[PDB]
């Protein structure tokens, strides 16, 4: 099979030892990554703090340029990528071309969001009379080097997320794609290549995330760790970060409140779309309805039909539900399963399980006692909370460690913005499914669902500090 | 004993303990803190979040009135805290009353700063056109709970810096001030008190921080860490904050890079100013200068000249050298003094110690082989390093672990601008000596020296996060 | 009892002058002065010399100033009030508020003002060649002011321009209307208690017909800023030539009330909007368009309350006082007149006496009756029905008015598409129109105005910008 | 020959034409339509049928429009730069810059336009009792924008106004100076292949002197950007009525020259920014306000560094040109002699032939010459020697114009407390005045102009705000 190869200061290279990478839908071998040493690791790093004071001195437009063109060498090889993507992760071939064609759309927005970057001029006598004439001249400037570890679902997109808000601001970046998707990951890397930024801008680290995970986090060459992952390896990378700046997009179990004033039918098919996208392998999805007593039969028969219309496949037939990452996903799904069933759930379709493709699941009668009501599947499972009030709902959700978003279905907008302002959450969508949808709004977690606000915008934000020249007027 | 007591859920609180603070200068006994235990933090705590929804509740203008009525209280009674405060950390009694009045103008600031939050609406069709009608409110909310701690050379100004901008948020609070400096930290609690802000919002901490400090930090009900001291203990907090939010002002060697065409009669006193105020014991300040040797003896000549000019005594002469903090402190800056000594620098005084008073001394022709080269004295100990090229001055600066902030006394102000580009640090000085001044001015440290960014508006900014509601227009 | 104006910090009198009368009771109150041309020329002379020094202090001195005003204000509440009360017949305790919101603008427009920000520009944003040039740009004054308030809140509506112009370093030449410069000079003794340096805040009294058209044609103004009727303020906008101006002029706020609406919390709103200070508010419910199976409901609730509405003197307190003056009560009653002759139906009696006008309600209004399109100003309110939504908003946007507007409805998705439709500043959902949080942008269009006020916007729109350009090394 | 507007999607002619000759040669390059008032009817009309669908789009659908348009633009900039060069007399290389340059912010616009945000406030913020209210502000468009370029930068100054407009959704109605209409028409022909909706983008020709008021005057017009003369903008400024505008007039930019300047820096900036174009700038330097003891040797620089200048025709991209008309080269004799008689001393040949005035250096000039304050738009560059930076700041700002400054000085600190002072709206420290770099603000003070340029001051500029409040329950 093909060795991949990490794209190391402007030049491809191997490693003494290699990682195969099989496909999950089909089993067959895709090819190989590189098992980088500490050594490697350390090449990386100071190949890009050694590229870093040169990139920063170019021009805002000159880095927006080459942002650019990496984006447009991404729409011209949107299908070639999505074709392994496809593979790699068992996703859908048609939305592995889609997760290629947003990751060009957020590089050029951020290409340009940040080249209009602004800096600001404080007046000292806005404080004291004494220091009228004192001011201060406001820039803002890079932090240096980012490590950008993207996640196995979305590999490219949450990888450009990350790389393109970097660069625009100067900084420079060591990417680190998931073990099960380096190969998409790496093949993100040869459009930076074909692009021509200057070697050591832009890098790439491949090998087990659990025998250098640690290494590459805790190296002090690192001056900011921009992460997407499960909340478990979230909080050590926080411990590990130390005092240094971090972002973190971790795990989900969005709940959908549903009111009696609820247009039913608009409230299932979001659901339908929101739980079951990608098997419910998303981080923002619908994991959990909270209904009222009084529409919950209705509601519930909607979501049945809906869910038995799901198509069940390969990826290759872009199949709604395709076969889950990996085995131990679909057995740790199975034990939610067991458990909601042993105590009591009613399944309302079939629960049927074919290697590592687990058809969708419809729970109804769930509570606050099973697992299914509180961890995160991913899988396709969505289980049924009935409350007796509003109250309810939001005890149930805010007891949650998790508060990535939520959803509110109701047509009195007053009490959705009421009941909004008491979801922790980052996110809530009145009468909409969950979604990260529209890079330039604003998405972030409460509680342990992530650390930093995310969005284009406040991407460049988070990872660029300010420079603060204050001199006296004459 | 005068027993000092806690404020706590709205009522003041010894504990079986207690901790005796005397005065450096004298040794005279000023009263004793309580030495809190574990229980009564899980209650501070457990009583400030209680408190947190129903003030969260209210509306900015009203939590702006509440801090108004502080800053009020704590100008009325300047002369009674500033005569403790000079006698707690040996400060000049003026000089104490000044960091009372620079509380109260910090509260008033962020009251008014605060209550005028803003939030943004995004057009979802500015990223796709098929979310042209989806829109995004987006308005900042509190944090939750922020525990603060302040340093013992700024225990109530540096306290205000963090209280107040926390509370007009919607915040609540906790807070811990150093021991040495907890009479002072319970003096500004009673201001507090006195304007009656509802029971659990605002709330004291004592204790040795060697024996409680871990604690509190590592204490799951505490959202947020602002904190002010030691790198040391700064490392140390961000590892226990795991991936929760922090601010954290550290130490600092700000260096005064000196051009052949500056003034040196203007930088000598900026220079005489910024090292030895408060006896060198502060972090903003210039604790080494960087001159071109073409300047150098004229410059070090009036330096020395002014040193001799420096006025020694007690605190409530309102001396320019008091005694320092603490006996460690001496030992530790008499030890900087004579390796340098030892080392062959050019002492251009007489090396002086008296209890813990050590005289202000001067030293020429320090080499990067020296510990006062790089270490932070906190005592007033200044070194004078020449050199022969900016190119030079800049990477013994950039050199040292601590990037505060810097001064360039030059009159090519296009040329310092440029090398305010590559000094790493958060804020630069043109013809003046370094300080956090105008508080509405951004205040960070880069490298060692800290995380965030203070200043009243970006601290306000820090202790909030953001909740969008999304919704589709008809 | 003769009121001098406040000019270059003397206490100045004109030999011509004017006796002001109280609208309630035609008891004359005071006198104010006639100025000259000259006397006109003195009083910018006097700001244009005083601009410097004043446009050279720290911003929180200016803010301190300005604070002091305020709180001297809050001190003579009820001393202002009781005489502004009299002044325009308004209700006591609401002459009172009056005084108060004026200190609190002007103690927001202080601290609002003090934080003025200025941007840092990256040549290299737009080019690599200019990546080394960077623009530091900060906010400066325009100069000299001049403010013009409107009889309805001759105090409020002075603040709300005095405030903002001098935290940002411009001065002041406040000209208060004929009936209200008593008031109008009574808060110029606030700015000169306070202290605020001789120049930096001058008064202007003198008919608006007889020295309107010089004040405001003199070329040392740079800065118009004016509340008052249409006709005025289209002169103003003539008169300014390319100078900048501000202008918040007539409205005719229409409630839009749907199907789905709350009819108890709509009728309370449209009674409170329409018939506040007996309908002399600029933005006010002044047309119901309502859906017509909810008509009849809607339209009985209002008339009962329109009943329960207080009828008298303004030291009663009443919520219906006699108009400003004759010749307007005169205009009111010629549209109550059109409406009845035209066949409307009058849920209320028609009644003047002298020149108070009992609060009436007409429902069945057309499109054929004055009452449906011009601005009464006086306690009249004509009720439209419409049978789509469609039609309300055309009939909305039909009006050469556009200040505020109401959507009453429990659809919020379709209020704000709706919103997007009316043209005016603002649509309030559920909620009666007003200008209410003066941290919230004020505007109209078409005919209602010129420019964003609201605190924030206010002084924006009253400074300009300094651009510093150069290349760093 | 025969060239056609566009409106509403079609390409039209119009009974009359006017035809246009190349300043330099005096060939005749075509004819453009001379509209009708009628005609003009149908341009507003079809324009503001357009504007709601127009409005309704999302802004990356109308960022994707300008960029198309931009980008054919790119495709023809030599074509179009070969034409626009005759039509005007300027050189060919530098026509073509105007067409890439108006490419530039055309793409620039866009992006920044598609960013555009609203914001949420806090009544909470104002009165406790109103906690629960908060107001949904966002912008919208204004309507119908006439944007009217001069002849000196017809497409350039043309797509500074079009694209800001479009992008926020409102509509264009585009009238370029008849000398330079076809160059006009000619970007056009770039908007109707981009293929935006019809009526969205359209252009009117005519003289100025005949229908020029008519369609400032019309009704339609929202909003009027305008870039000219003092003259004509002072004009446009009443026929606005109270309607929001933009104007961008005349200026006489000063170089002040400190003692501790960079003589040869100086000089080598000053004949670059005075003699651009023949002069024929709004934004350079047109007077040069120098320190007696530095004159001398800064003034024999400037002689030098003159007589290098090239002078011939546009397709030569000579430094010096002819002046765009007859009367031009008039009005600048008249200057030049009013200069001679009152003593001034011209350093190089005083020379006219044709319409191709020569490089003229005058030196020794005094505030009581014409050639001191009035705006030539001719090669010639006045030296007015002081005493001291107190009279170049007074003389300078004696002057009725304030575009922008140049102050060159080694004093920093000094330089912007001079800036400070210096009534204009840019100031560039050791750098010829200029738009320089279009995301920084370009803004005249007095006389110069009104409103705030440069691509994020535009757009927000030519959009309003509507604001939507609601209670929170
Ligand atoms: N909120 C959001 O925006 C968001 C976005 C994406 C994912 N998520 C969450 O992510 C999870 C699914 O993603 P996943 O299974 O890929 O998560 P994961 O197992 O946490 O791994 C995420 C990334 O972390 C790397 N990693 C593992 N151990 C590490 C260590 N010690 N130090 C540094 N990096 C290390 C992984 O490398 P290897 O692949 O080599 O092990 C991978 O690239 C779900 O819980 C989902 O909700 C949330
Ligand atoms: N950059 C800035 O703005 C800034 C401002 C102020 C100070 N500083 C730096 O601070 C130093 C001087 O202050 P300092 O000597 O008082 O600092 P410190 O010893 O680090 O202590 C500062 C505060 O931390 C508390 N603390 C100690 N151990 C702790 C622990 N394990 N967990 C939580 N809190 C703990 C202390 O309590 P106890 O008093 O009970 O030990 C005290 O309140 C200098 O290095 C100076 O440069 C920097
Ligand atoms: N500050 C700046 O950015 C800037 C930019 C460019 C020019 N300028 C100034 O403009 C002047 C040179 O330009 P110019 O000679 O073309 O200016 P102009 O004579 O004032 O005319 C400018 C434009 O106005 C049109 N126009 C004439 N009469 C009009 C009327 N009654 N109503 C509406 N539009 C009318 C002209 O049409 P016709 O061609 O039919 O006469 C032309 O398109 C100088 O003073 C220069 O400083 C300033």
């Amino acid at each position: 099979t093909k060795q991949y190869k990490n794209y190391v200061n402007g030049e491809w290279k191997l490693s003494e030892n290699e990682i195969k990478i099989y496909e999950p839908a089909s089993g067959a071998e895709l090819g190989s990554v590189p098992a980088m040493s500490t050594e490697e690791v350390d090449y990386v790093y100071a190949s890009a703090k050694k590229a870093q004071p040169a990139w920063r001195a170019l021009s805002y437009i000159e880095r927006a340029a080459y942002l650019h063109k990496v984006a447009d060498i991404l729409m011209r090889d949107k299908e070639k990528i999505g074709a392994i993507l496809s593979k790699e992760v068992a996703k859908g071939y048609k939305s592995a071309v889609s997760e290629v064609v947003r990751t060009a759309e957020i590089i050029n927005y951020a290409a340009e969001e940040g080249l209009r970057m602004e800096g600001e001029v404080l007046e000292g006598g806005s404080f004291e009379a004494a220091s009228k004439k004192k001011i201060a001249v406001v820039r803002r400037e890079p932090v240096g080097l980012v490590l950008a570890i993207s996640p196995f679902n979305y590999p490219v997109n949450l990888a450009g997320s990350k790389i393109a808000p970097a660069l625009i601001a100067g900084n420079v970046i060591a990417f680190k794609p998931p073990t099960q998707g380096s190969i998409s990951g790496l093949l993100l890397a040869e459009a930076f290549a074909e692009a021509g930024l200057p070697a050591g801008v832009f890098n790439t680290i491949t090998g087990r995330g659990s025998e250098i995970g640690d290494y590459i986090v805790e190296h002090q060459a690192v001056n900011f760790i921009n992460f997407s992952g499960s909340t478990g390896i979230g909080e050590r990378i926080g411990k590990m970060a130390g005092m240094r700046p971090i972002m973190l997009e971790l795990g989900g179990k969005d709940s959908a409140i549903v009111l009696e004033d609820a247009d039913l039918e608009l409230t299932a098919k979001n659901i339908i779309a929101g739980a079951f996208g990608y098997s419910g392998q998303r981080c923002t999805a619908v994991k959990r309805v909270l209904v009222m007593e009084s529409v919950a039969d209705e509601l519930v028969e909607k979501i049945r039909e809906k869910v038995l219309a799901l198509t069940i496949g390969n990826p290759e037939d872009d199949a709604d539900i395709t076969p889950l990452i990996d085995t131990k996903s679909a057995d740790y799904v199975e034990g939610l399963i067991n458990d909601a069933n042993d105590k009591g759930a009613t399944a309302l379709t079939e629960i049927k399980r074919e290697g590592n493709l687990i058809c969708p699941i419809l729970f109804d009668k769930v509570t606050t006692d099973m697992r299914l009501a509180w961890e995160e599947p991913f899988g396709p499972v969505l289980p049924i909370i009935r409350v007796t009030s509003v109250e309810e709902a939001i005890e149930i959700s805010n007891k949650s460690e998790y508060g990535l978003q939520a959803s509110i279905f109701t047509n009195d907008f007053p009490r959705a913005f009421g009941i909004a302002e008491q979801l922790e959450v980052g996110t809530v969508h009145i009468n909409n499914k969950t979604q990260r949808g529209t890079d330039n709004f604003p998405f972030l977690g409460a509680k342990k669902s992530g650390a930093g606000i995310q969005g284009v915008k406040y991407s460049i934000e988070a990872m660029t500090t300010v420079k603060s020249v204050v001199f006296d007027i004459k």
